[PDB]
């Protein structure tokens, strides 16, 4: 039973401020921190803004607490609700808001309240999160299986200077026995590549981005691929670790062409090439490196040359900005036969109900789910329990440095410790971990 | 009652492994993380590394977990000591390891078990940790003083690539009212500074150090104090924000002088200053900015520069190397009048009670206590709490970026709430927290 519900304003991982929401019932108070989403987009969730350029640049949240203090919670607390019915709950928090996209109260606002509740049911039914998420989802919890991270290691595109228009290039130590020796191979092959890195691009390349990769000036695919390469022989994990890719496509697509040189203010359009041109490019790097996995190879509308190359790459393709946690859109991708695999932002589409029920129906496809951190995250491992809870053997929540990100890699590590015999690491089956 | 003592390996900010550990009592399970030290030092409390370059680079902490599970945790456990009592739960540990620098145990092992002691006494006294640090450290609780952060937002010195010889720049809003408030105004200002940064010095500057700040290559020290005036300035905080700074002096003294271009190779001796010399020019400095911290103006074991220089300077002098953590050079320090703030790294001692006695004789002695975090930090929140607990009105966290360090800021913001009426924000009175 919960008797109170209250939100207030505390600081992200880059330094914006986000919602902390708090739900006390007879057994305590629970907590959860939202990482940073959108105010303004087409397909998800809206994260409430105050807009006031005197504060905080402008991102203050106080308008999204108030709506959490002073509307949300006299009708929650009054509604009586059973917090172990997470459906309930998030119906509740849906209907006040009345919105198609949470733009009355803040995706911001209903989102802090849905994960808090999960917290509290948790702690009623005397059991971890992960195993609440995992009655919730339906999934098989014999074994659990333990997810093989992606680890956000080199950033190109609009995170680096450098011609590289790809985006985030990931680690996956598929080779490993267990996540725990998964995480000291990944972290010692981002400890050599750092190293390499300061010693090709000087010392000032080791600073991090926000998800804790490096990002030097690197001019091309196969001079990023090498460096990554070099890094796992450095450790001495030939074989055990594969390549991730985020293309980011979106940010290079200019009237239905990509423009590889989208950096070059100069770049020639003679030199910007067609989906089936760009598909070729990938499948050349395919053949030539150990890339496992891809996002975005293609842009956000651009569903033909999505399904076009879907039909012969062999490898799991990742709809990110092509789906944005939208119901209608994976539909959509679905039925195209766009990718197999779905990045799951639980902030996008603003409630933990949706949330599974978006990974449900992306695994009745036969699609693989990958569950995501914001780069605006916060020491809230809520994620952690939840890619536990799914069963979907796979995550991205950033590099093995800056603790927002080993914050989750940490309570995994905790997760799979309290398994013990109960649990499997994904390996190299985590395309599929929920049917393991 | 404790029932069990148990200790897993987990990983810092930086992807490094660190102990973890965990107590169990009625009451539930307690826990704390160990922040990175050193595994060799002349002074401060020995940290245990595995030294296996097969794993984890040399730096696993397997051993120190051993150590707390076989070695500990038996004798622990069938003590039957009482958690409330902090001096007998160090006495314990001390004497289990029996070395002067707990290198036979770990002081990585040692602090664990101390820390996570004092978490499951305030769940028996059934009061916020703070509180119960209050008790301990016999503090005054009427009202609670919340300390100025010290925000790191710019590095040199080691850190970068320009020649500034000085290692960090840091603000510390003093203007402000609140916590909360003091906490906007550093955000703020970080935002600009790192647009600014980017603007004048190019995207990858940006990028940020291990404590979440900015490294460009600057040259100069007025190069870079400008640039936070700027920052200032931009974000229309005039006259509510200071500077300090952490001079790192130890890195640029040689043969009895201070090389200020120590990062040339090319360094001409002619050029190397004297104590005295050196103590002109941060005079200087003082007088164009508004600078009231300065840390390790002087090298760790030159006392007569340190002595010279506090005698003519009116602003904090804190000790960070000159005085390790330890008892022997804290009182050396004292007694020679060499500075007049201690920088306090639990870690350096590894005890709860030893770091409380330490405080304790600085106090005592007139002096200010800035709580420190260490650069390989964790989630773990236990200095926030602390620096309440002792009532210092100074904190050294990191940038307000990386939730290593926000997390801190963070738990600060929900102490500043809970006190309510009952607390007060340092403010201008940093120096003296204690005896506000
Ligand atoms: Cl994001
Ligand atoms: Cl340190
Ligand atoms: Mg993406
Ligand atoms: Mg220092």
């Amino acid at each position: 039973a919960v008797s109170k519900v209250y939100a207030r304003s505390v600081y992200d991982s880059r330094g914006n401020p986000t919602v902390e929401v708090e739900l006390t019932t007879e057994k305590g108070v629970f907590r959860s921190i939202v990482p940073s989403g959108a105010s303004t987009g087409v397909h998800e969730a809206l994260e409430m803004r105050d807009g006031d350029k005197s504060k905080w640049m402008g991102k203050g949240v106080l308008h999204a607490v108030k709506n959490v203090n002073d509307v949300i919670a006299p009708a929650f607390v009054k509604a009586n609700i059973d917090v172990k019915d997470q459906k309930a709950v998030d119906d509740f928090l849906i209907s006040l808001d009345g919105t198609a996209n949470k733009s009355k109260l803040g995706a911001n606002a209903i989102l802090g309240v849905s994960l808090a509740a999960s917290r509290a049911a948790a702690a009623e039914k005397n059991v971890p999160l992960y195993k609440h998420l995992a009655d919730l989802s339906k999934s098989k919890t014999s074994p659990y299986v333990l997810p093989v991270p992606f680890l956000n290691v080199l950033n190109g595109g609009s995170h680096a200077g450098g011609a590289l228009a790809l985006q985030e290039f990931m680690i996956a130590p598929t080779g490993a026995k267990t996540f725990a020796e998964a995480l000291r191979i990944g972290s010692e092959v981002y400890h050599n590549l750092k190293s390499l890195t300061k010693k090709r691009y000087g010392a000032s390349a080791g600073n991090v981005g926000d998800e804790g990769g490096v990002a030097p000036n690197i001019q091309t695919a196969e001079e990023a691929l090498d460096l990554i390469v070099d890094a796992i022989k450095a450790a001495g994990h030939d074989g055990k670790v594969k390549i991730g890719l985020d293309c980011a496509s979106s940010e290079f697509f200019k009237d239905g062409k990509y423009d590889l040189d989208f950096k070059n203010p100069n770049s020639d359009k003679s030199k910007w090439l067609t989906g089936p041109q760009l598909a070729d490019l990938y499948h050349s790097l395919m053949k030539r490196y150990p890339i496992v996995s891809i996002e975005d190879p293609f842009a956000e509308d651009d569903w033909e040359a999505w399904s076009h190359f879907f039909k012969t790459a062999g490898i799991q393709i990742v709809a990110d900005d092509l789906t944005v946690t939208n119901p209608k859109r994976i539909a959509t991708a679905i039925e195209k036969k766009a990718a197999d695999a779905l990045l799951l932002k639980v902030n996008q589409i603003g409630t933990l109900s949706e949330s599974i029920k978006a990974a449900q129906d992306s695994f009745a496809a036969g699609w693989g789910v990958m569950v995501s951190h914001r780069s605006g995250e916060t020491e809230d491992t809520f994620i952690a329990d939840l890619v536990v809870g799914l069963r979907t053997g796979q995550i991205k929540t950033g590099a093995p440095a800056r603790s927002e990100r080993l914050a989750k890699l940490n309570q995994l590590l905790r997760i799979e410790e309290e398994l013990g015999d109960n649990a499997v690491f994904a390996g190299e089956n985590f395309h599929h971990g929920d049917k393991l």
